[PDB]
């Protein structure tokens, strides 16, 4: 019946009509990070067409790629609309659909600059996406060369890692230099450090309140049998420091979506230099200037007893069941009463419900609509959490990349909360 190779065109008009069909599934072949917003073709208007779902081209080599057709809920008797910046990016993935049992696929050719180029044409973006950087951006920012998006004179590239200076020193983008994780948090309580420690950590690392950090880490497939299974999972080890500068007063802190994979996978030259710190003198802000990021254990407590306010639990389900504390060095096992479950992934060190195959975030309306089913909702003060602090880092940039108001993590976790025989906690299944 079908022909694999030749996909019907869909015009503009008939698209319009089918904006609000529950019967048309409108896919994004683009980048991730065109879909949230970035301009990458040097479009006026940046973004997807509203209520399109995305699905990067880049991913038909990964062999899991029906799974996530499959995950998405994109069935083969769904309508099937294609659109890229070029009707030839869509060609792959159109027949990449076809040959797997999919009947109904159109290709939009006038996306760009048709759509893009007229403001009756709705679309959508990922509200602060400027905060989560491509590759290409970072690139021209070490290139010094002009970039959107920014429009400073200081930068550093920074290489998040905890106690691993190997996963730096196997590979990292040109110039960055290295941050253990513990430069900003203690090991005695697994929370950010006092302030008077981050001005002398950020300063002996050569950040001021006015440099624009760039943070990104090394997928190393954590594995649970490992003393240090946080070693490899460098890049929520970025966002935790991302979410620890925020708070301290760094002005402009990006993420490189996906981390270290999205540079290599981007085709960029690698580095394998130490590079040596060029410490500042001054960090040039009170430290912190954004307290209202974090929330401690007694705050939390109140917001447990508010309407408007909900702590979010962002561990594995056996952890919220008490079937495993989820660490070797926590031995005890269970749950903060009246927490919200938003499930991280399989276990500590993965983040699977919040990232693609690549590590970049995954699509925000996914997020944003299965945090909703639990009320978790931007209308309150949301405080995420997980065992130290570092998966709740990771939500929490995810909602705040949403522009959501009043976002926090409560940074002492489960390990703190247990960590008092006082506390209530419960176990097993709900
Ligand atoms: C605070 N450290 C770095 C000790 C944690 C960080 C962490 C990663 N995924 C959940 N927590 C650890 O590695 O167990
Ligand atoms: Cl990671
Ligand atoms: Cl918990
Ligand atoms: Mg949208
Ligand atoms: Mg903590």
């Amino acid at each position: 019946h079908k022909n694999m190779y030749d996909h019907t065109e869909i015009t503009t008009d008939s698209l319009l009509a089918l904006l609000g069909s529950e019967k048309v599934k409108i896919i994004d072949v683009r980048s991730a990070d065109a879909y949230n917003g970035w301009r990458m073709r040097g479009e006026v208007r940046g973004g997807h067409i509203k209520g399109a779902k995305s699905l990067p081209a880049k991913w038909l080599t990964d062999p899991e790629w029906l799974n996530i057709v499959r995950f998405k809920q994109i069935r083969p008797e769904d309508a099937i609309v294609l659109y890229g910046y070029t009707p030839e990016e869509c060609e792959q993935t159109a027949t990449r659909f076809k040959e797997n049992g999919y009947n109904n696929v159109s290709v939009f050719h006038r996306f760009h600059p048709d759509w893009t180029g007229n403001d009756a044409f709705p679309m959508d973006r990922l509200e602060q996406y400027n905060r989560l950087v491509p590759a290409e951006w970072v690139n021209g920012l070490i290139s010094g060369e002009e970039i959107p998006e920014y429009d400073n004179d200081t930068f550093i590239v920074c290489h998040a890692h905890y106690r691993n200076r190997d996963a730096y020193l196997s590979g990292h983008i040109p110039g960055a230099t290295d941050m253990d994780t513990l430069a900003l948090e203690s090991p005695e309580t697994w929370n950010r450090r006092t302030p008077e420690e981050l001005k002398k950590a950020l300063e002996e690392h050569g950040i001021t309140a006015s440099t624009t950090v760039v943070l990104y880490g090394k997928f190393m497939h954590p594995d649970n049998a490992d003393e240090f299974p946080g070693s490899a999972a460098g890049h929520i080890g970025a966002i935790r420091l991302a979410f620890i500068m925020m708070y301290a007063g760094v002005e402009d802190v990006r993420v490189l979506n996906g981390g270290y994979q999205s540079w290599t996978d981007a085709g960029f030259a690698i580095s394998k230099d130490d590079v040596p710190k060029t410490t500042v003198p001054e960090f040039g802000a009170p430290i912190p200037s954004r307290p209202e990021f974090a929330v401690d254990i007694d705050e939390a407590k109140e917001m447990l007893q508010s309407e408007d306010s909900d702590l979010v639990c962002v561990r594995s389900y056996p952890e919220y069941i008490g079937e495993v504390s989820g660490y070797n060095y926590i031995k005890k096992k269970g749950r903060i009463p009246g927490a919200i479950f938003a499930e991280c992934g399989s276990d500590a060190y993965h983040m699977e419900n919040y990232r693609n195959h690549d590590h970049t975030t995954r699509e925000y309306h996914e997020i944003e609509d299965i945090w909703a089913k639990s009320g978790i909702i931007p209308k309150k003060h949301l405080a995420f959490y997980c065992g130290v602090g570092w998966r709740g880092s990771e939500a929490w940039f995810n909602a705040l990349l949403m522009g959501w108001p009043r976002v926090s993590v409560y940074d002492g976790g489960w390990f703190e909360w247990s960590n008092d025989p006082e506390n209530p906690y419960e176990t097993g299944v709900p």
